């Protein structure tokens, strides 16, 4: 027996209640006979343009379930369109996780199918489902087609920062920049660079939570429907075999995902998200793990932002299975995946059709290009930097600090010609973390002063307690914890202070005495409440720091999928 | 100038971000020209069978918006199916209200259209929308068609309690009970009795938050799509006129809703939900308001569970507009509604095609049938009763107490033949309120002891801190506040205590002295935490008592719909 | 006053009959007020996999109509799947044209939108609509994305013939050829080469019956939905201006289409369809017009089967507008199109992003590559050849005839190793035209004898009364009229006869005297009737020859769109 039979299999007065209303639209009674009921978490939304094709994806999963003798039922949760949600989509990631967890536990579901696409929709669904630990399979929406503009190609996000900086440098017209928005995005799917959505989709696959190939298949490609449908077939058998998430999301699975993230030039936001997911399913995973596991690992994928190619090219080259094939000596081969096979059984024979996109391990795209975690007096709980999309000569750098108290203080001063700034200066941004912004917005890749861009300089060192887009680039220190709004030493950085950056030495030092800092702390008053009410008030007072996953403290962990009380 | 232009009217890098991704599915550029952007809150779910036709309602709304030059964008929230969500759907009414609120404020919305149907989905969206106070219109899903079984009609919920008690009384076979579960619910829509869904849909029309006729139209009737489409045309004009919910949900509106709630034989759950809605928009509404404005009014709608007819007969007889015209001497005629006309302008000429369903005021269906609020030592913060469906002989009753410490203990002892109980005892159920159950389930309509059902007695006095299905009946006092789990004197009732009920005198008295209650209070301990993690832990530690609306304390109020900071 | 008000404007018993039933699903009364009723001819079909995305295209047109104040109403016709229908889709092109013509006239339509994709759905809808001559606009479905197979690309149809001939020659394994059917077609849309569908979409734009850019936009590209929705807006204004088809399909329009067909390397099936379309709208057009207009015009588009690239490259280079701009010195610039502008207005400023796909006029991809019409005793009523995909050395050839009496006989003899044939023979196929097959199948591109394929020769001279696929290639003489089954001199060709081909001289000669042909004609008998009843008995007994359009004799012409009588 399984939990859905505690609803539909009842011969009580409640059994009438649990079935009669469901039969109002024409459901045959044998669908309640005890066959696996499959809940399909559908994040479709016309406010989430990257998941706007998920109704077509949902009917595809339902088919596979109907084929394997299951009972498919889709349900909605709060969807998270990254380009639309302000202050930031991350502010509502934890709220969506409660939609997922409660909708799964409260309903007669034996298995779960997760429809994930834009960035924040992947962790929110993974976090919520992990707190229930039912047999779960993830289906990604797929990346968009490559943008086609004036005979060349455009990259999601990566070319937004690039073309924007060129407009402010006087190197690109402002009219041309705005004509490219109908051409950069011409298809269904998520951001088609190696941004958060592409990496999280790769993380879902590398964790074993999806069928092989789930990450790279374009949304408008027919193979995306096949995989969504094959996932509908598989989840029915997963219920019969009781292949729960905890049997897949193990310590080794997370170790493989971090190794793959380094090889694919993955986004820095995967660090926060996988720590949040591990905190729900129960796997021990710290921020120090990310530096130790990705240690000395190379980047094998020549894709934007770290490279030049796009997700469409990454798919035709072999996708994630071809990347896991290169990692055969560092991966945990025996890690189990949701299709019944190991991660190595599904990738040992993966073909590679383009070595200019997916390199061989021993002659890779970039060496030692995994995400690095920095330690120092400036970031006690840690900080991250993505050297694959960085410039080499800046990974070891020290210079004068130019300080911005927040985003409004920054946008004002960055465009100031009277700003005393150089090319070897350190731009510092504060109060943009979980409590500060609030929601830890993607403002880490802050634009450079216009007079610096006019000299051909496109990158300089930058430290902040904020995130940045997975599509962003530059030597940017991110997730400085504790954030300035929580009383972190970052809040005390002042103009003229000396910042020491040493990614090789894992060092981020603030050259001012502890005595000087200590008296600077006498002035620091905590920022006021952003809102005295609502979800944001709950978020700020309960959100954890970025080094733990930015989850709410009372949501950490799991409560299983036991059968609750009846409703009457 | 409206808030969407803060996304779609920006002429910098952020304007590229806010528009380019939206163009990925072929949206013409002129849709971002500042025309009203309409958010359609779609609660469609296959786990919410009463809202399972909401894709059809959503596209019908889109049309009306397209017809009148608006930009429609639908978005999902957590859906709440009564029969599916356990321990009860009320446990997640406040959660989905956060989904609504944050989805409205976080996205570039000018106006909102609320797709509501299944019980809790109506207050869930009204609460979240009121906390933003954008121009909003409500569209109800409509009731199911009358169930046809063996040449006779069945009623949603009401006939479930009736047929179940007849099986327990050895009067109706168990065979006939389950053969009627596919014949009771035969079409799309919500409960076709005057349950919560029918009541709440009538409240939306009474509050003025919908177009006239929104309440009664059966879900499969062509006029249902027409109203949803007419609402799509109206909301864009409401955005142009800035007709926010504040100008609709005034105190006069809530009083009008209370008044028609008595005339239609409305559900007791409307008491809790309208208090929660008022607690968001900022109108002072109390339990005492329900008592003073409601009870003296008669019942005019001969519908189950107060009468015998169903929602189909109620729509063909004239629906809510015909009922309101009968209340012309007691309503606030000048109350503004979303269509631009007053509440009385929309109903002054509403026809009445069947008097046997909608009685005249001077010749009503039942006299003094409004919900009564009982005061006394047993409920210091209040309790409610629905005399429109109760036994007249029992509204004034004194009796010995048969106490049940919880719902599990009730099911154990209720059918125990050794139970010392006659039909003149008072049944007491503890620990089923917001904290105790948790979620305050619909357990107030306790099934009677089988030894008493064999005598032909179908109703006894019943006291509980729990809610009750709007389709239920009998002399049952509900919403006893504070609940037993919070230390309310209901927790101290013991077997043998004399409990006095006098609905006319507004009395619910426990015949135990204060000095003895003080000794009982010393032995009372708060029940252990239902969960040490997750949404349920947050709910138990923050939910208010039923006399205030069963809302979360930090969600109480409103924050408007300002323009939040950029997300990059 | 329009046709619609003869239905919806009637104020009597018939007006009740025409509005009441239409209001059964919830259509507001103001949709019958006189606004343009727009019929959307939807060829969606799961048996027409190239039109299987047309439900999405239909919904986009409805929007455009709702935006502009029209009344959209979609209706189905017989859909024609090229790869699915047998004996051939051409057999059912004239049947589907009767569905289109009668549905437009029988129903209250003021304007028409034609959803066309798969090969035969384009002319069958153009023909039926031209016989009504209402304000009509055409929307093409778009081509599929380029096939991706083992690091390289695959082309629709063209690579099916190539890989097949290499399997028969022993150069490609049989397993590899079948592992490429999942990888050739991997998205919605029609054939991705310059086949009939791509050609017909280019003809619709060249004729002016579509908005600019309609031909090349891939089906899964966002601009495809944009154009379909923009067409829904435009058709309403066309009804108001009464811009009927005959104002677009003038003589200069067909002349412009024939010129574009040469520059794009279009299909030979375009010749038959444009003649049938002209035979409906009332424009005198002949094979001689095809030869004279395309005479020495160059091919500018380097796509398969004439070139190497695919439709994706064609769209990203500029599509048809860029091709028409190259033809600015030969086209009739002032030809009016459905968007109100001339063809030159819509193309004079068209950009060209890839000269390697779309060549300049004076530096063309191939010179004198227009379709050539051959005359001579072997084809008194004409015969066509597509030298854009033929062998230059074979265009002037004299060879001994190797004859096959039918397709069945050709399947047997071709792979016979006893067959006396060399590379300099002339393959002759009989009885595969309109009456012969029946339906004139795409059997003209005969597979070569394996003993010659193994010698490295992939092209021989081939003559038949059959058609060729638009994706086919080689020195293939086609559409020999009158067909063999109609008594044409092709039926009298015997093994050993000398056949002279001279494309430059426009000569196809059979070296047999008239006196000897007269003796052979005596023994000739018409083949038995394919069937004794049904559609194909009517087809065979009424279809005209390929030199006139292969239309049915009694369907030739038009009848307008008058107001028929009342159905009651
Ligand atoms: S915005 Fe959807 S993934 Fe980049
Ligand atoms: S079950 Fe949805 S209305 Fe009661
Ligand atoms: S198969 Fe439909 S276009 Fe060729
Ligand atoms: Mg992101
Ligand atoms: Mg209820
Ligand atoms: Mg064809």
């Amino acid at each position: 027996v399984r939990r859905s039979q505690a609803w539909f299999g009842r011969l009580d007065r409640d059994g009438f209640i649990y079935r009669s209303w469901m039969k109002n639209r024409g459901i045959p009674h044998d669908q309640f006979d005890g066959r696996p009921v499959i809940g399909i978490c559908n994040t479709f939304s016309e406010l989430t343009p990257c998941n706007s094709h998920f109704r077509t994806l949902a009917e595809q999963v339902k088919i596979g379930v109907w084929e394997s003798g299951g009972f498919p039922l889709e349900f909605p949760v709060m969807s998270l369109g990254e380009t639309m949600l302000r202050p930031t989509a991350m502010l509502f990631r934890n709220l969506a996780s409660m939609d997922v967890e409660e909708s799964i536990r409260g309903n007669p579901l034996d298995g779960v199918v997760l429809l994930m696409g834009c960035d924040k929709t992947t962790p929110s669904l993974m976090m919520g489902a992990a707190s229930c630990d039912l047999p779960t399979i993830g289906v990604s929406g797929g990346p968009m087609l490559s943008g086609k503009f004036r005979g060349r190609e455009l990259g999601s996000g990566t070319d937004v920062w690039k073309m924007s900086e060129e407009v402010r440098a006087g190197q690109m017209s402002q009219e041309e920049f705005f004509e490219a928005e109908s051409c950069m995005h011409r298809s269904h799917g998520h951001c088609m660079t190696m941004g958060t959505a592409s990496t999280m989709a790769s993380m879902v696959e590398a964790l074993g939570m999806s069928l092989p190939g789930n990450a790279a298949i374009p949304a408008v490609d027919a193979r995306r429907n096949l995989l969504a449908r094959a996932s509908g077939r598989r989840i029915v058998q997963m219920v019969k075999d009781d292949l729960v998430m905890s049997k897949i999301l193990t310590r080794q699975a997370f170790e493989n995902a971090i190794r793959v993230n380094a090889a694919i030039g993955g986004s820095t936001n995967a660090v926060i998200h996988l720590l949040a997911i591990a905190g729900r399913i129960g796997v021990d995973l710290t921020l120090a793990d990310w530096d130790a596991l990705g240690h000395k690992l190379p980047c094998l994928v020549d894709l934007q932002p770290s490279g030049t190619h796009l997700m469409e090219d990454f798919y035709y080259a072999g996708g994630v299975p071809a990347v896991i094939r290169e990692l055969g000596d560092v991966i945990a081969r025996d890690a189990l995946t949701v299709n019944g096979q190991t991660l190595w059984d599904n990738c040992k024979d993966a073909p590679n059709w383009n070595r200019e996109v997916i390199h061989a391990f021993n002659e890779p795209f970039k060496t030692e290009a995994g995400i690095a975690v920095l330690r120092g007096n400036l970031c006690p709980d840690g900080a991250v930097i993505k050297p694959s999309a960085a410039t080499p000569a800046l990974l070891k750098h020290k210079g004068r600090a130019v300080v911005f108290e927040n985003s409004e203080h920054m946008h004002e001063r960055m465009d100031d010609e009277n700003l005393d700034v150089d090319e070897n200066c350190v731009l510092v941004l504060k109060n943009c973390g979980p409590r500060g912004y609030p929601g830890m917005a993607e403002a880490g890749n802050m634009p450079l002063p216009p007079k610096i861009l006019r000299k051909g300089i496109t990158d300089m060192v930058r430290v902040s307690d904020a995130r940045m887009s997975g599509t962003a680039y530059g030597t940017v220190v991110l997730h400085v914890a504790p954030e300035a709004a929580a009383g972190g030493p970052l809040a005390l950085v002042q103009d003229g202070d000396i910042i020491e950056l040493d990614v090789a030495a894992r060092k981020l030092h603030l050259h001012v005495s502890d005595e000087e800092l200590a008296r600077r702390r006498e002035a620091w008053q905590a920022p006021p409440a952003p809102m005295a009410r609502g979800w944001v008030k709950l978020y700020v007072e309960h959100v954890q720091q970025a080094n733990l996953g930015a989850d709410l403290d009372f949501l950490r962990g799991k409560s299983g999928a036991g059968i609750p009380k009846d409703n009457h």
